[PDB]
């Protein structure tokens, strides 16, 4: 069994690259081969790249045709369809300046009058029908015409997406194929469009620790990553360096988060990354476009252990929580 080349392999961080089709549409040997790379991947890495996946490079050109679009409205057009509250998650963002006011402890006046805001901005969508949780979305008018339609078929092609590497984890655990299926078949997911502006380099000189989106883990079980050539991803590696992850082209880069790190056990690894400068040289950098897709267990889903993942009952680390609580309280920390 053939596997690929790996999408990064430095500093002792390896990240795999791995034909999706090939769990998709092999026999039952190449299925239990390419599943157990993923895992494996999930489990020292925590990021993958796939290549040869369902979603087609074209659809997916055109909907970064789609989202770019968006972002070149005006800036009150962006605003009236802004993210509201950490319950809703959707709509329309843009980091800004905190303000030193009258309550301002004058210990960290300094800091914040030195801190520099991530460069980007970003607007997010869930699914369509969840109670109380209308997506604010943008009047369907010239440029814009089509935008609902194409965001919304993506947005189920990605939910498709997630439920297949879930199951390619269940197979590579060899535990039942359709575990993770009743636990993730809601589709309570977020589908984050990213922009990253055209910026001088020298920013980052006046701004020192500037960065395009700063040091995180995700929230979630999965998150489908895919980024344009730019470049500027980079992966926190088990030496405690920054990777780049290297933009290959027609791939997607999937990362585990820090719910299925718990739900695992921590047999799979939620990794530290970060968006910074692309690594070549230029006076200007040019808009960096990525789409960011998080998957999560359904909100009603309660997460305790997955079975295999431990031996003796000590070994659990952590006490079960519901996971629609658990992320409300990851977005609204901040
Ligand atoms: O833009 C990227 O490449 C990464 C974005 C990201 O990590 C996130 O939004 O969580
Ligand atoms: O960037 C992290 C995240 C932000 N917003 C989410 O809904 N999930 C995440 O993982
Ligand atoms: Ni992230």
């Amino acid at each position: 069994g053939s596997m690929e080349k790996a999408a990064v392999n430095e500093d002792g961080l390896v990240i795999p690259l791995i034909d999706f089709s090939k769990f998709l549409e092999g026999d039952e040997t190449l299925k239990l081969e390419t599943a157990k790379a993923i895992l494996h991947g999930f489990q020292t890495a925590g990021f993958i790249y796939l290549k040869n996946i369902p979603i087609q490079p074209d659809f997916r050109e055109h909907v970064f045709n789609t989202s770019a679009k968006f972002f070149k409205l005006p800036k009150e057009k962006k605003l009236e369809v802004g993210w509201t509250t950490p319950e809703a998650n959707r709509g329309y963002s843009a980091p800004g300046r905190e303000k030193v006011t009258q309550l301002t402890d004058p210990a960290e006046i300094e800091k914040i009058r030195s801190a520099a805001p991530d460069i980007k901005e970003s607007y997010e969508i869930g699914r369509e029908d969840e109670p109380g949780h209308p997506n604010p979305w943008p009047a369907e008018q010239d440029d814009l015409v089509g935008f609902k339609s194409t965001m919304n078929n993506f947005f189920d092609q990605c939910k498709a997406l997630h439920i297949e590497v879930m199951r390619a984890i269940a197979v590579g655990m060899g535990i039942d194929a359709n575990y993770f299926d009743s636990f993730v078949d809601v589709g309570d997911n977020i589908l984050r469009l990213l922009h990253y502006p055209a910026v001088k380099s020298e920013v980052f000189k006046i701004n020192p620790g500037q960065v395009r989106a700063g040091e995180h883990t995700d929230y979630g079980s999965i998150t489908l990553l895919f980024q344009d050539s730019r470049g500027g991803l980079q992966v926190k590696s088990p030496n405690g360096q920054f990777i780049d992850a290297t933009p290959i082209e027609n791939t997607v880069v999937v990362n585990a988060g820090d719910l299925l790190a718990r739900w695992s056990n921590d047999t799979i690894k939620s990794t530290v990354h970060r968006v910074v400068e692309p690594p070549k040289q230029e006076d200007v950098h040019p808009p960096r476009y990525s789409i960011a897709y998080f998957c999560n267990p359904n909100h009603k889903s309660y997460i305790e252990a997955i079975p295999g993942t431990y031996a003796a009952e000590s070994e659990r680390k952590y006490e079960g929580i519901n996971s629609g609580k658990y992320l409300v309280q990851r977005l609204a920390a901040t």
